[PDB]
């Protein structure tokens, strides 16, 4: 019935809120008003979905959530993970977009920004499991999530990433992951865990959910004891250069998966060889673009607002091949890096820059239809 | 003590809120963060002031308020005016920036946008009075505001306008002054008349101030009978082509006043000869710029976001002379039209476009120093 035999799952990045988990007035993550990715692709008869996973959590936490988003069930972050980092083992429970998901029934994964990292880690778990969980269930017994077992292959057809910081970003290193702004992010999460809140910012496993009969002062006190304040099991850490490198060092190429990347630049070279944001860079990335663009290492300067070009092309120590925009992108086992999109900033990929008239809806529709056609190709060359 | 002999009064336009009358978080009208016109000019030893007058009111109402802002005392809109339009005769009372203002003690007036119209009308009243008020106090006796008497000359040295819609704007005609959006404006003013409100949006003379012991429902009921809902004694009407024409038809050149105008362009000609806003046009003017730029009459298309160039150069029926940037702007009695600032939109003149990095503080400082210099010149060529 659907033109695509494998469902496509779109996976948002850091700070991403989608569907019913957004504020009353909020941009629509996948396409803004420029091209309503989910609705429009569906009207054209494609089977597509937008995952909802932790906005502020680690790639680990998100990757677990992604699995349960697709498969359905109670999120299980793993007993060893929970014990090591100091957060609940069990999380939200998901209906499941594909309850029969198993070897043989594949899914296409496309990720924006951090979503690309999240996708890689989930596949890692499927294929290779999680060593610390395997080891913990070996020593202490009990039940272990199948997600952490390994040996589950032939479940993801493609991994396609848009402006993903495969190699991290200095914006995290020098801003996002600093003490003062982590405190802000966590305070936000605390607040939005209050008992009148309808949005889940993705750190409730750390205890940021006020109980219905608990005072806010008692909430604050309970939650000041959480390890979140000092942990590295969070998005801000994972987007640093170190944090991303760690994911790179523990991931590996699946020879059956079609891997493809897209990258945007929205900076321009200035007097001294530093990079500054283009007029038309969504203004919220003004400061981060300048931090990146003024890097000591020259090859780390060009950026889409928050992720350097080097970081988005491909994970740095994984195999890649520079590809053309016209040629079929059909190679398995290798990062097919599409040609840099000139003038696209980080958020132009998802169409929410309503300030930028150069980036039009028809363009964005072509981009997404572009990706679907590549995915159709992958299906046809099996 | 002050380098300028005559105080300079800056007069904000439509929707302008200044000083103690702005919300908690709000751009500073005169210079934004780019150049703090009042503070900086003062530091350089100039005597300058920012008037506070009705943000939503007619040019008439604002013009009266301007007078009392400068002179001090209880705003008197005039008995005939009040009776004809159906609003209170008396308004707020002002401390007075210049209590001794009289023929011989002059003041420089610079107006942004509608502020330019307001300034013209005030001077008209000083010089020629108000015929309706003269006639009404003739017939019915009582006291009459000196503002409406006429014969007060030699009180304003200069009238300088920035992006003033002397000939009105289609944005008013086809948006601002339509039924539905006038209702929205008036509802806003109603709401901000509530008993907890600390901002005056300028229509309280129409009854939009909830009494301390009145219910909101009774407030709504009382105020639904106001003529404001159907009146032309409001800003939206006055910024229309007709509305501005009427001011033009009742104003005339004072041969002792130095008149000077500035105009911005922030549109570009498209495929078919229509004008579209430049990237860099403050986004809130996106829709108005397109309305203006798609006008049938070609010469009405080029615009700064909300004011067409034809409208800002000079009142259409008054004398003008195209001037150069270097030409001392020292002629009395004629509209000295300064050369168009390319890429300045309506709000770049006041520096509140924080999105536009092309328009820097040092540029805006030069523009304002420029104006002061011209004013110093006027003083010295007496
Ligand atoms: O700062 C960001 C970032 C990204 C990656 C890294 Cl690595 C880092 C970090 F930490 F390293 F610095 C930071 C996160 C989000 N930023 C602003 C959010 C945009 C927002 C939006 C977009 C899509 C939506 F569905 C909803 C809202 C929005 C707001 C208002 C609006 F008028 C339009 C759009 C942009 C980038
Ligand atoms: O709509 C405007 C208009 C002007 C003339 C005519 Cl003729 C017409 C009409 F009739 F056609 F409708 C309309 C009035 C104000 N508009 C937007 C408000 C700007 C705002 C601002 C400006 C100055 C301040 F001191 C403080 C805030 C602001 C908001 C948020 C922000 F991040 C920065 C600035 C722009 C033009
Ligand atoms: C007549 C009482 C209701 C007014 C409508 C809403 C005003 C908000 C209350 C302001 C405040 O308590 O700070
Ligand atoms: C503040 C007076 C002019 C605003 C009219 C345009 C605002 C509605 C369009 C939506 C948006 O601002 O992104
Ligand atoms: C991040 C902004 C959240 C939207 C706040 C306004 C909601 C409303 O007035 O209904
Ligand atoms: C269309 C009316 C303006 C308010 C909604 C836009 C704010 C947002 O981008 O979330
Ligand atoms: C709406 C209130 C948000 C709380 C801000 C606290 C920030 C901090 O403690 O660093
Ligand atoms: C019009 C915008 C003003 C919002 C101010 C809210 C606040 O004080 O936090
Ligand atoms: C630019 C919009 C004006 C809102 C001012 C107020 O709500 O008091
Ligand atoms: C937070 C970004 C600006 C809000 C968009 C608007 O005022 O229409
Ligand atoms: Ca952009
Ligand atoms: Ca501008
Ligand atoms: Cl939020
Ligand atoms: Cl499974
Ligand atoms: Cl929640
Ligand atoms: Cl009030
Ligand atoms: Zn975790
Ligand atoms: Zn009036």
């Amino acid at each position: 019935q659907p033109l695509n035999k494998y469902p496509v799952v779109f996976v948002h990045g850091f700070l991403g809120l989608v569907g019913d988990n957004a504020p009353a007035l909020y941009p629509n993550y996948w396409g803004g008003n420029k091209f309503k990715v989910i609705e429009e692709l569906r009207k054209q008869g494609y089977n597509v979905h937008q995952a909802s996973v932790s906005a502020f959590g680690s790639n680990y936490d998100r990757a677990v959530q992604l699995y349960y988003y697709i498969k359905g069930g109670r999120v299980d972050y793993g007993a060893a993970h929970a014990a090591k980092y100091g957060h609940e083992r069990y999380g939200k429970t998901y209906k499941g977009i594909m309850p029969n998901w198993e070897p043989g029934k594949k899914v296409h994964l496309v990720g924006h920004s951090m979503g690309g990292q999240t996708i890689r880690l989930m596949e890692e778990f499927l294929r290779n499991g999680n060593k610390e969980e395997i080891a913990y269930h070996q020593a202490h017994g009990g039940e272990i999530s199948p997600l952490f077992t390994g040996g589950h292959n032939n479940m993801v057809a493609s991994i396609t990433t848009l402006a993903t910081p495969h190699n991290g970003s200095q914006a995290a290193d020098k801003f996002g992951n600093t003490e003062a702004v982590r405190k802000i992010m966590f305070a936000l999460n605390r607040f939005m865990g209050n008992k009148y809140s309808n949005i889940d910012l993705g750190l409730t496993q750390w205890g940021f959910k006020q109980l219905p009969n608990e005072s806010y002062i008692d909430y604050i006190k309970r939650v000041s004891k959480s390890k979140i304040w000092t942990s590295d099991d969070n998005a801000a850490y994972d987007l640093t250069l170190d944090g991303s490198a760690k994911l790179n060092n523990m991931t590996s190429m699946n020879p059956n998966i079609t891997y493809t990347t897209y990258t945007g630049v929205s900076s321009h070279t200035g007097p001294l060889g530093y990079e500054n944001p283009d007029l038309g860079t969504f203004f919220l990335m003004d400061t981060t673009s300048r931090i990146i663009g003024h890097d000591a290492r020259e090859e780390w300067r060009k950026n889409d607002g928050v992720v350097p070009v080097i970081s988005s092309l491909h994970p740095s120590n994984q195999p890649f091949v520079n590809v053309t925009n016209n040629e079929p992108a059909t190679r398995r086992g290798i990062w097919q890096v599409k040609p840099i999109l000139q003038g696209w900033d980080h958020v132009d990929f998802i169409g929410v820059d309503f300030l930028d008239f150069k980036r039009k809806g028809s363009e964005l529709a072509n981009f997404y239809i572009g990706i679907i056609n590549d995915l159709l190709s992958v299906e046809a060359t099996e």
